[PDB]
């Protein structure tokens, strides 16, 4: 499962939601591995078809970089993403939002 606190998920969940609610957005990498570090990152797959919009994206980092979370949030575009990196993240990932 995903090794984030209660409290770190919601935020994240928040800030998914008024940003990007358009986008399914998995969580992959060591913190669905059971392997997770104080300071390793969270891995997130935006999932679209096309690359998201700069700006999106820019408002993005900001949220997450302005939030309380102690560790880093690693946004992967799935539209930009090869087909051997999308085998590896299926499978295993946290689904953290799908597309409304
Ligand atoms: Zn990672
Ligand atoms: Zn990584
Ligand atoms: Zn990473
Ligand atoms: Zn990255
Ligand atoms: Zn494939």
């Amino acid at each position: 499962q995903l090794d984030i606190k209660s409290e770190e998920l919601a935020i994240v969940k928040t800030i998914l939601q008024q940003l990007v609610p358009d986008y399914t957005v998995w969580a992959f990498g060591s913190r669905v591995k059971g392997k997770a570090k104080k300071y390793s990152d969270l891995d997130l797959a935006i999932i679209s078809e096309e690359p998201l919009d700069f700006l999106a994206r820019d408002r993005l980092k900001e949220a997450f970089s302005e939030s309380d979370l102690p560790w880093r949030v690693d946004l992967l575009d799935w539209a930009t993403t090869s087909e051997d990196f999308r085998e590896i993240i299926r499978k295993v990932y946290v689904v953290i939002q799908e597309k409304e």
